[PDB]
This record gives structure tokens, sequence and C-alpha cells, in this order.
């Protein structure tokens, strides 16, 4: 034998070696960083239009990257991770220097207690009780360089290159993210084939410049050089692009993930609507929406944000956000009705993408995937049959709580997320640095106003044609027109003119870190993979059945209760975990802060992080069991 | 430089070595295992009265360990961890073999679909809809042998020896756990010095055979060989016992933990009563009891179990539980009132120890410590000033989300718990194997009925004197008398006679694993230590103040809302985290499944697990910061 | 220099490291294991219909997996490899326990000398001279966990996921394996384009419900969701499926392998028909069928099993086999004719798939590939020109016998096979666990009798449609009708009704180990790869030529002698080795125990095992030569 | 536990050492 000290050290060294001896891939970007250029005096420099520049100095007149030297310093700081190198990077509004090639001078500083004059938008000017908005910096840029004790390393795993401005793929994606902004107040029952059950309209009537029927046509018709993303055959596409590729847009498969079981049933996953039966003697049912949080409850009702109230719809509002104006918590929320119980309608069931965007806005990491984990445990969901002490207590003479029970999975959903964020943080900051969809909506507008210098915005030219030739932009300007009649931005100079800016559900828009690699989807992919591994992924949810059809749940007209939907086949653990993975992941896309590529490839990156942890932790147990974890790309694996 | 693969492997090897090079202590029990004996034909064998035997065959007539060979096989199985060795261990009721020294024969098996006849209690006989209760086995016995990737090893950390039946310490502890059973329906406002604010009685009037005033006297007067635990000076006590030692019992310090800040304010920690202010525009306040779970809410109202309804109050009910009768979920809960909102009183505020016992009954691991973590984040609580990117965004030009924000602490509270359970699982199963307080209540009764053989129960003799000489038992028999008038156990033969059994708030009583080392307290200690480390432990909670006194919260008469309590000094993050640590940890003691020693030493074991993880994870970051984590034993440490 | 001891140790350490430093792939199944479910009381459990359950307890009334707990114990035993864990797994017929979730009780045991009453089929009831059939257990389940001194490790190599019940691929495969059962007595001259030479009918006239012309149409027309396997373009298929994919079924390419040279010439490889010229002075020719086994001969005539006599054609016969009834050697064989020499027709030339099924039934591992090796050596076949001492003896002054002659290759064909079996044993038992084609024929029948519970056999529904819509099943029931008129199973209750069971050429059917990964094909692929490596793969076989056409051999009407076939081009060593690889590998498929996927992917797995050994053994020799081993997937490699 | 790769390599190294640690005789004509 060996002393336990040695055995414990050996296993931690074996896990460390196992992690190292796996395939360490090479990180390949789409080369957009230094490809698209613009003009300087007696030469040319890169435009960095296709790069994330949110927080840096943007020209206050043109809304383009003010100084390229700022981005070169921003990039430098990312790779070093030195706190000192962050401090040299200019932030928010700035003045271009008198000597060319030098770093920009930051207008706002520590002695600026009153910051009203620096911003050009009314909202930002009187944001902090009349003082004016504050600067906000980038979030955990050096997290990609942070190591970990378990799972694969952040740079020991990679995502494929982001699609380009010239590509047919991106054109379909920006159109999809654009469409969702105009379809942001649609009732969820509309996002599915009408044969399943009766659909309804959102009780709150909003001005709509786009419907579902139109959106499917636009997404199917949108094309570059006579090629549509959904239409294009395999032969044309690259091995990387062949993987992401989706089919022709259907009422059922619209705005949905490509993970198995996403198509089956309604849009919204049960684990975002249903709860558990009341502890002990049942006072309420699963349709109540109270999760069985041990002896206390979880309310499944999200905070209701005032419908059809999108932000950054004009240039000033957009520019100030892109100049790192801290506008968090300036979005308004519907007040409660004294007559009604359970703080309705202040807190209602997630009825529209807006309410998903709101849920996802403050989601707080792994909440959604823990909640789903809690729901299954309370329901009486079985664990993967490979796991020890799973048989009747009399026969096996052991139950298993500490390491093969609820306790182990409760920690695992939470564990994985942290490793997830670090892994994607590298892909965002140190590799791809893809612009936010809000920025592309920026690029689209500025081009249509003939802004920039020379052939700077020529790359975007191809993109805006398809968006206008499908007739989408014409509806976006109409939607924006009505949004700029709001008193908060009515007097903004840009409100009078046309705006092609993609509406943001949040005043601040996207978080202060690059687009490519989604923080929500990476956590979603990782946390869900752990749940699918541990639980019996096939387990058909016993939500009950009526009239020989297995019942499901979607919200009612005002989200006051759940409307039952009756399907031919029952819902499985796998599908609903994959659906809530997709719901939260695409939940950002509805808010207009992510593309589909950000979701899909993050979900694939997420499972690699999660699988790696499970692989490494298997060295510890001497029971010698098997955990069968299903993947999003077809067949399952045996850990 | 080195390639990232090598650096990542080196850090995981360095963490593994750091863990090994720390002090690996030697595990010392109190030698009770094979000390107390009883008689066999022409010799003597150990009684195993002071050991955990719950689940094994107990003699149906005497309620003592039927065969010592069963315990020797039970012990053997623990140390091996072999699934086959578990299967040989007899469970529940059994028949003593015709040849002596041989293993007992199990009555119940896989062909016993109807198990009514095997049980001697009415409740268990008609438990499973008339079929009869099923056998339940021991929970994760082999978890002590499971290794881990981060933190200290389970056998690389130890707890001091459990107190003995002869000791003054245990006598005070069993009296404390006994008292709590009779004080189980007391309103929490009573568990504090009355000078702070107006106290109240529980709206539900229960027959009480013991009051607070009496309980303090009993705990202060109870003594062995003219020595009281709280009275005894340092000189008399051992270095291990000097640490646990508490002061003379006060109205303020009664049934409370010895962690700093437990004495200050009411009994119940705020993080078990208060919530967050409503997201965005405030529709309700913190006194509401809705935690700011991102965009959804957490209900702080526990399920209300029918008051003054304790179980295992007679021999039959006690014996069947001790014979591993699965009675989970047979406890009844108060129905809701249609007229009232928020499912009242079915779901009410934690008003009595019963409601804490109920909360803790299904607590689901780290819920309480995550909830507390969520509350602080929503409040706007500051992190430990050592942590990077903590200064204004403009100055430092970075915020930190992924690794130095909410995300990192959210995973850490959840992370630590799993490592905690494995560490204590060893101390329970492989080392101390201390009997449950319910078992000691068993030993007390059987002695007072002159059960057992020869000088078997002589060890307990000394214990029962002090309990009777304080006049406690006389009140326990009176409490039990009224409890056995219930129709569910009225017709049980033992109901007619006197019962000295400690009432259990759960029908099944303690979980199927030994007493010493508390699973709740180990998680509590570990999770709270992580919170204290990350957050500014000193941060005075801004709950508001009225009349120049800082306001606090305790429940009202029916737990319909929070009653404000006004203190001279404000509550700190440290104290309330230490109080919720103690609340949940002692929450078991109220249910009657743990002693104080199980709490205190687990809280100390818990922080060692947590600190060890933090120490190891510090190798990853290159920022070079400092986390100042305060300890329960005075001064703070710098990680 | 180094001492030889050190050099010898270094090379064995270098080989060990080389093996480890190669790509270790991750084992991915199709997730069918826990996907398809059925109903239990108040819940749902997995059906394990798509898993190998042969030997376990099958319900005697429905013919489905009796208890899922048995499979969970069966799986557990596989992964542990513990002899004790095998013994707990119930075998053959069993009684479902009174408590649910418990292990089944085995009817047959060691005190059952007379086992007539346990079986439901006449054949099995009077199998062991009236005593009744015995139980048979699973074959080398723990061989996947066995290590090796040379070649790649069993878990250091993997096969792609098995096709699913829903898939178009499987539907084409089961139709192919079904067709072969009805075409089992076809003369081999029919399995090729008729332009090559005159075709003939099997002298023994059997009732045929299917012809070649019909079988090609059925295989080309069979489709799922309007998709045929052979018709489907690359774009639709996955990278794994794109590899297996075959072209539209031709008279030449029907039931043939996709290895280069399989299409060229007749179906049956020469090395299964031809022999060598008589040692010294030629008394007979190559058309004789006597292999030059040094100074003795090998008879190429297989034992003739009585034609059109298939087994397990009814439910009882099928069920008893699936309940592990040991029926080995109950198949009857044609008696010899006293008048004729060389024990004819008792021993005849392999004339029909039946005779191949019979050859392959007792093939005894590597016999076929050694025989082929012996034939080439006797013919005067050249070795790969890279090998040392290959030139005229006078010039080079060395011949090479021990290490570069016959001796080295003779051991290599035999060597590789053992490593092959262990490698695939893992893929069968520990990963894929694909049901046998006989089991799917079982699933098809039970569905058509409306057996099982709820939506248990719904997965198979899609499969049986295509089989009936092509009109195949209608012919299978007709074939089965005539087979159940046999007196051995005439009185079996199921004989009266319709049977859709795929006929088995063996009474026992498939061997006691899962379908996916073929033991014959893995050995075939491995052994043939070694032969192709060593010999000059291109070497055009000098069998002679007549009328300016290179002669070949196929059998005559009664397999009394070889009928010559004249082709435009000569046969190469590569093609005929690939053809005998395919012949033996597909030889199982004719018997109805394997699919095409089992052959193709095993042949690819086989070469990886073989190449790995050759790579490792190259460290030993200091001659520094090159062995050019051709692959089945196009180009050759240089070892 | 160890990863199968390591266990498989260790056994092949153990076999190689076992072979070397046996009596290596001197060849006398
Ligand atoms: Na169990
Ligand atoms: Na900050
Ligand atoms: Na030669």
């Amino acid at each position: 034998m060996n002393t336990r000290r040695q055995q414990a050290q050996n296993i931690r060294n074996n896990a460390a070696e196992l992690a190292a001896n796996r395939p360490h891939p090479q990180h390949i970007n789409n080369k957009e960083e230094y490809e698209y250029r613009r003009p300087k005096k007696d030469g040319n420099e890169p435009s960095h239009i296709a790069n994330f520049t949110k927080g840096l100095p943007h020209d206050e007149h043109t809304g383009l990257l003010l100084n390229s030297a700022d981005y070169d310093q921003f990039v430098l700081g990312i790779q070093s991770g030195d706190t000192t190198d962050f401090a040299r990077t200019p932030l928010g509004p700035a003045e271009l220097p008198k000597v060319h090639g030098c770093l920009s001078k930051q207008k706002i500083d520590c002695d600026d207690d009153h910051r009203s004059g620096f911003w050009k938008s009314q909202i930002a000017q009187g944001a902090a009780g009349g003082d004016g908005a504050k600067l906000r910096a980038w979030e955990s840029a050096g997290a990609g360089l942070v190591f970990d004790l378990e799972g694969p390393d952040a740079q020991a795993v990679t995502m494929p290159p982001a699609p380009r401005l010239e590509s047919p793929e991106l054109t379909s994606e920006i159109a999809e993210v654009y469409s969702q902004a105009l379809l942001r107040d649609i009732h969820f029952s509309q996002l599915r084939d009408p044969g399943l059950g009766d659909q309804v309209n959102a009780c709150d009537s909003c001005p709509t410049q786009l419907s579902i029927y139109e959106a499917i046509d636009i997404l199917n018709t949108v094309q570059i050089e006579g090629q549509n993303w959904f239409s294009a055959n395999c032969c044309d596409l690259t091995d990387d692009e062949q993987a992401r590729q989706r089919p022709l847009v259907t009422r059922q498969n619209i705005f949905r993930g490509i993970a198995p079981g996403d198509d089956v049933g309604p849009y919204l996953s049960q684990f975002l609507l249903i709860g558990n039966n009341a502890l002990g003697g049942g006072v309420f049912g699963q349709e109540a929406g109270h999760i069985g949080y041990g002896a206390i409850r979880i309310d499944q009702r999200v905070r209701k944000a005032t419908p059809c109230k999108d932000f950054m719809t004009n240039f000033e509002t957009w520019l100030d956000v892109q100049n790192g104006a801290d506008l968090r918590g300036l979005e308004t929320y519907v007040d409660a009705d004294p007559g009604k119980c359970r703080e309705f309608p202040a807190y209602r069931v997630i009825t529209t993408p807006r309410d998903l965007a709101t849920y996802v806005h403050y989601d707080a990491l792994y909440e959604a995937y823990l909640n789903a984990c809690l729901i299954l445990l309370g329901m009486g969901a079985p664990f993967d049959p490979g796991i020890p002490f799973q048989k009747p207590d009399v026969e096996d003479k052991q139950q298993g709580f500490a390491h093969f029970g609820g306790p182990q999975i409760l920690t695992l959903v939470c564990e994985a997320a942290t490793r997830g964020l670090k892994a994607v943080s590298f892909q965002k900051f140190n590799v791809h640095r893809r612009l936010r969809p809000e920025a592309l909506g920026g690029l689209v507008d500025r081009y249509k106003h003939g802004k920039g210098a020379g052939d700077e915005l020529k790359p975007v030219a191809a993109l805006v044609e398809a968006l206008e030739n499908v007739g989408l932009l014409s509806k976006v300007v109409a939607h924006n027109q009505l949004q700029n009649q709001n008193l908060d931005r009515s007097g903004d100079p840009s409100s009078a003119g046309d705006n092609y800016f993609l509406p943001m559900a949040f005043p601040e828009g996207s978080p202060m870190h690059p687009s490519y690699g989604a923080g929500h989807a990476t956590v979603a992919g990782a946390c869900v993979t752990m749940l699918k591994a541990f639980f019996d992924h096939g387990w058909q949810l016993n939500l009950g059945m009526a009239n020989g059809k297995y019942i499901s749940y979607e919200p009612n007209q005002d989200g006051s209760s759940l409307q039952q939907v009756l399907l031919d086949c029952p819902l499985t653990v796998e599908g609903e975990l994959n659906k809530i993975a997709a719901n939260i992941s695409i939940g950002r896309d509805w808010a207009g802060v992510h593309y589909f590529t950000d979701y899909i490839e993050s979900l694939r990156l997420g499972e690699k992080i999660a699988i790696g942890i499970l692989e490494e932790q298997k060295l510890t147990y001497g029971e010698n069991f098997t955990m069968t974890v299903p993947l999003y790309d077809g067949g399952s694996i045996q850990i």
C-alpha cells in the first residue's frame, strides 16, 4: 500500500498530467483585426471597425475609433495583464493628440465629480441625478491568463473563427438579431408551429414594424453574391461553417438552438416556467411556478420591464454607451397593482423575449441551471444508472448522499461556471475580439449617413444591401422613429433624422467585454452538460397527460398563470436542459448583445470545459462507475 | 518563458505539493468503541452503546444492539469501502443466529413487497399506504476514502475526540438538546435578553413542560461528581475541552454559537428573514423577505409543519427508526388559508426552532450560505479591499467580473461544500462514530426500564442522575405522555407506560450516518469562511436606523411579517454570516439530531477545508493580491 | 557503446513511450443506451431494446428485457471486471422480484441436472439428450481491460458510433442482413455481373421467397423520411457516415466490402478455394484445392450443413437462445456418399453463403489469413522490396530466414489477432453494446404482434414501415412459414402464427458478446494488413491465363471442383487479401449475426492495431529498411 | 486511480525491467 498523503498527491499529479496530455489546439481568428483599413496623412492604418472598441475613445462627430494607437495600447494591456498597462489605455471620450501616432488624452478623470458636459445624450447627461454618467472599464480582461486546479486550461481549448462582414453567414445573423429587436414584445406562443395549440398576443399592445411571417421570409431571402446562409449546400461551406449551418427557417425552428430537443414542444424550457409541488402536503401544483428550494420556494416570475422601450435608438444614445457611459439600472420597470397578490404585474411569468432579456440581464451566472437542477430533484428525477448505490436500500445496503446524491450535482452546476468564464474570456479578449451586434448596427447607420474617411466603411457596404433588399432596414428606421418620440431622447439632435441603429433592451447595451464567445452560453453549455451527465438525460418528464397527449407549459396573455400545451410525445430531461441552455444563451441575442455563432460555438466550448473536469475527478473515486454524458453534436460519451 | 501547457501543469503540481507539505494530523477517538462492554456466555463482548448502530439489527424486546458481529462487519465495510462488504452487513430487524459469533439473518429482503408485519409501531406498519415502511441504508460511508483535485484531503484534517458518557460536558449537551425539544415551539424573540425589545409568544399555543428560565437553571445546575461544564475552571479541563468550553448560560447566549457576533442582536441571522429591495423601481422593501435572485425572487418563508407534533416519543416508534424504517415525508404540514396571499400560513416566516428544524430538514446543502451571498450582492456589499480592480472604473480602467466579481464568490460558496462533506464523512464513519442524541435518549429510557444484561447500561447511570436531579426527565416523561395521546401512536403498547425518549421533530429522526462531525456545520463553516474571506467581514449592514438605534429584524407572532429590533451598534457581515452558520448548524440540535460539539468542532474543521482551497487557488492568479479571511477563534489570517 | 541488457531495455521502454505518445481518442456511443425508454409504476425506465441483452432474463411472454436492474448489474460487472460482480448478474430465464428495482431471481442453478421444463422450445427442451439445454454466459467481457506488451492499448483506439433505429443507414443494413438469410443457399456465381462468365444454380433446390434482382431493388428502394442510404448525397450525411457510405447496389458490388479490389473478379477470394501445386513433382494443380502446408496438405472443402435449414424462425426458438440456451452443435450436416472419394459431399467446396457461414462458424481465429499466407509462400510470392537480403544470394551474400523470410510473417498473422480481439472487446462490451441483428429481427416481430408496454417499441415503428413498404417482410413471413413446418419446431405454439424473425444459420445464433465491433473483421483487418505490409501487395497472382484472359476460380454446381472464370486484368495480392478479409467478415452477416458497419469499422480498427505493432517492432532491427503497408481508405503508409 | 495510458505504459516498462533484472548468463564456447 501507499500512505493516503502520497495517493492523494499522485491523483492530483495524474489529473494535472491527464489535462496536459490532451489535444491543445491552436487559436485562429478571421484576420479581420488588421485587414480592413482607413486613411492617415501619407499612408493607411487599420480601422478596427470589425473589432470590439466599446469603452475606448470614439470620435464624437463620426462615432468611429478616434485613435488606432488607443486600440494598440488596449490590445497590449490584454496580453500583458499588467494593471499598469490597463491604466495607460484611454477610456470614454478623449481628444486626438497634436502629434500623430501618440496616445489620446482622456477628458474625464478623478477630479470630474460633475460629468454632465462630457456626454451628448440627454439620458447620460442627467443619469447620476444631474451629475452625469460615470466611465465604466472592461470586465476581467486578464481572466484568460488565470490558471485553474481542475478542468482544461483556458488556452488549452479554443473556438473557431468568427464570421466576417463580407460573409453570407453574418448577414443572416445580424438580420436575425435585428428581427428579434422588432419582435421583442411578441408573446412566446407565436415562436412555434400553430398546430401544437392556440397562440395568443401580448396583452400589452406595442407598435410592431415586423411580424413572424415577414421575419422568416427576410431570414430565408437575405443573401450575399446570390447565396443565403440557410440555402447554401455543404460543398460551398468550410468544415467549420458546415458545423454551425442551420436549415431553412420554420415557425418551429425560428430563433431556436440546434441542440437536440430544442425543436420539440414550445420555445421556452419548462425549467423557466414550472416549479415543484409544495413540500409535504400539496397546497399548490407544478403549474404554480414555485421551485422546491428545500423548505423555502423560488419565484419563477421575472421583473416586468416597461414593454416596447428599447435604448440606443439614436446616434447620441449609441455613441455615449460606446464611449463607456455607465447606464446600468436606468431601464424602467412596471409598478405592481395593489389589488393583485404575488406583486403582479410588477413580477409576471416570462411572456415575451423582453422578459427573457430582463431575466438574462441579471441572471447571476448559473441560477437558471441550478433552478433546473433543483426542479428535477424535487420532481423525483433519476440519476444516470451507472452511478453507485442507485438500487433499493435493502439490496445494496447503501443510499449515497455526500458523493453520489443531490449534494454532488448541486456543487457541480456551480463549480463548472467559473472555469467556463475564464476559458471564453481568452477567446473574447486575447483572440477573436468580435464587435458587439450593437456596434454593427452602429457601422450600418454611419455608412448610410456617409460617415468615415475614404473606403473605411466599404467592407460593410455589401452587408447593408441585403438588409435593405429584404426591406428590413426600412422597418428598423420606422421602429426607431417611434422610439425617438420618447421625451428622454426626443430633443437629442439625431432623433429628428433617420437611425438604422439596432435597438438595445438595456440602456448600457452589451457588457464591457468583446462579443465572440458568450459568457452566458459558455456557462450554459458547461452547467447543462454536467446536469445531462449526472441525471438520466432520456427521462421523460412526468408533468402529467390529458386526452392521450403529454401536457407541457407556456405563459398566458398577461403571464398571470401557465397555459398548458398538449404534445404527441413527452419532454425528456436532455431536451429541456438543452432548451434552457439555448433560451438563456439566445436570451442575450433577443437583448441584441450576441449573434447565433456566439451561442452555438460557446455551447460546444462549454461542454469541453465540463467534460474535462468530470474526466479529471474520476481519478478520485475507487467505486469504478460510468457517467454517460450526451453531447449537442449527436451521440453520447462515457466518462 | 514557459509554454502555457507547462505553467498550467506546474501550478496544479505546486498546489498538489503545497497540500501534502501541510500538517497531516493523527485521528484520535475517545476509545468508547471497545471500552463499555456487556456479558456473553462464558466471557464478555463490547456493548457498542456509545457507537452509531442506526440501521443495524436492534433487539426488538430490549432495543439494544442484537449482534456485535453485525457492528464488526459494519465497521469492516466502512474501512474497505467495497460494495460487496456493505451487502454482507445486516440491516433493520434480524434474528440472532443459533451458532454464537455468526452474522445475524435479515428478516426483510427483495421478495417482501408487503412489510407491515416486521414493524412494531402503527406509523411504520401503515407508512407506505398499508404495505409497511421499507429498509433504508447508510449514506456515503465510503466518502471519507474519496480524494479531491483542490483543498486538503479528507484524512489530511481531523476533529478532536467526542465527549464520553461519564463526562460533565456530554451531560450538559444532552440536557441542552433535551431542553430544545421541549422549547421547540418557543417564539425566537424569547431567545435573547429582553432589554433589546418587546418579546412575544407563538400565536399557536402548545402544552409546555419547560420554559426558558427553567432551562438556563437546569443547564447551569446540571453537574457530574459536583462539576458543571459551564462552571468548571480551565485547570480541570483538557486543552481540547478548554477550546469548546462556553460561559455560564445567559438569556442572550442560550442555544447560540461561540463564533464572534453570535451574541450581538437577536437569535436568528438576518439572511434567514430579510430579502433584497425589488429590482429597479422599488415595489417592496428588505422587510418583505424576497432575496434579489437576479431578475427573479427567493421566498424566505419556510413550510409550516404542524406545531407540538414530535415523533419517536415511545419505544416502538424509536425502535423501528433505529431498525432503519424509512419514514421520510410522514411529518404533516399546516394547510394554506384561501383568504390570505403568498400561501399563508402554509408558508410562514421562520418563527420557532420547529420552523428552523423544518428549513434545515430539506435545507439542500449550501442554499442558506448562497442566499446570504445573494442578499449581500443585491444590498451593494463591498468585497475585501485586497482584491484587484476594486477602485473607480475611470482610475484603474478595469471592473473585474469573471475572477474578481460576483461570479467568483457565487461558485466558491457552492464549491467548498462537497469537499466539506467528504472531510467530515471520514470523521463520522472511519474515526469517531458517535451515537446520535436520539440514541442516547434511547439509552436513558432503557436504563430507567432496567433493560440490557448485567452492568451493560452502568456507563449511562451517572448521566441519568444529573438529568433527574435537575428535574428535567420528570418534564420529558410529562411532554412524552401528552405526545403519546396522539391517535397515530396511542394504541402502541409503550404509550401506556413512561417514555424518557428525546422527542424527534422528524419521523425518521437523524440521517443514516454517525453523529460526530455535522454535515450541515462542516458545509456552514466552509461556505461562510469563503464569504467572510471574499467580502469585507467588518461591513456594518445598512438595514437603516430609527431613533438613533440601528434597526434589525426578528419574526412577528404568526410570522406574517418582520418585527423590527433596535440595537445600539449596527450588525456586521462577519457576525451575521457566523450567526447563520450557527443557526443552520444548531438548527439540527433543535431537531434533536446533533450536540453542540458536533456544531463547534465541524465549524473549525469547515474553515480548514475552505482556507486550504483558497491557499491552493492563489497559485493561479498573477495579480498578487491578499484575501484577509477572519477565523472563529479570534484573529484573522492573510491568504 | 551500451551493454546489450541496457539497449534491449531502452528499446522496450521506447516502444512503450511511442505507443503512449500517439493520439488516444475519446470513445463516443450513439446514446441509444438510456435514450429509448418504457413505463414503470409512477415513472419511466430505459427499455434497453437497442442494447445487447442476450443471456440476461427476457420476459417469457413478451420476449423483452424482464428487469432493467439486471442490465444495470450486467453493465456494472463489465466496467469493474470483478469475477464476483459477474456472479451477481442473473442469466437465462428468471422471475421478476416482488419488490420493484431489486435484482431478478435465476430459475436455473447448479442443482438443476434436468433442465427440460425451463425452456419453451422443443429443440432446447430435448437438446442435451432429453436433460434440456444448459445456460451459457458472456465471452471475455473483461478482455477490454486487459493490457498488452506490443501494439496499441485496447482503449488507446476506438470505433465510431453505431447507427440508430431511426436512421436510414440501419434500415438498409437490417434489410441487407435480412435479404442474405433468404439468399443463403444462392450459388456464389450469382453474386457478380453475369458478363464475366456463365452463372449456375445450387444443385440442391431450396424454396426461395427472394432472388438477387429483387434484393438489389429492395436495398436501393428502402428509405426513411424519403432518404435511402445508397442514394443520400454527402451534404446530408455526417463525416463519420460519409466514410461508411456505399454506392447504388450493383450485381458486382452487392454484399461485397468497400476495400480496394473487392469489386474485381468473383465474390469468393481465391485463398478460400485454390490451394498450392503438389510439393516436388506435381501430382495435382492449384485448382485441386490443397494448400502447401509444408510437407502435408490443407483441405479447402468446408463441412456441408444441410441446406435451407435456418433456426430461431419462431418466437420460442428465438426466446430460448436470447435466454442463453446453449445450442452449439445442434445444426445437422450432410452425410458422405460411399461411392465418392475425399468424403464428398460431406466435405464440399464453399459453394453458397451457408457454406461460408459454416466455414466462419468454426473458422478458429486467423486460419483463413494463415492459409492465404501459406498459399502465397508456396506459389513463390515476393515480399515487399524494402525488406533486407531480398536480392540474388551471390550479390548480397545473405538470404534471410529467421527475421526477413517465411518464419517472420507466419508468426505475425497469428500474433496480431489476440491484440485485435482485446481492442474490439472494449468497443463491444464497455462502449457501444449494439444489439445483434437477430435481436432486431426479434424487436421487428414483437412490434408486429403489438407486444411491450406503452410507447416502448415506437422507436422500431419507423424501421418496420420501410421493410414492409419494400415488400421484404411479406417474403420473410413466407420463408419462416415453410421453416416452421419442420418437425423440430412444428408443434411450437408460435409456429402456427406469423414470424418476422430474421432466420439464424446457427441454432444458438450470435456468440455471447455484443454486436458492434466484429471479432472476425477486427482479426481479418489486423491479419490481412500484416500480410499486405510484408508481401508485394501489387503482385499480380500467376494463376495462369487462357485465350488472352487471366483465369480465376469460383465453385461448380455441387462444389465437386473449381469452375474457371476469365477476367481482362489479373488478380493482385492486395485485392484477394482484402476480399478474404471481407469474405470472412461479411461471412458472419450471411449467418445473420453482424451488420455491414460491424465489418467496415472493425477492418479500419483492425489495421490500426496491426500498424501499431509493426511501428513498435521497427525499433528492434538495425538494418533500417521500409515496409510499405497499403490501407483500405486509399493510399499506402511507410513503416 | 491512474489514466489507462499511464497504467498501459507502466506495465510495458515493468515487463521491460523484469526481463532485464533476470540472470543474464555469459556465453562460453
Ligand atoms: Na438507493
Ligand atoms: Na470597480
Ligand atoms: Na535472396
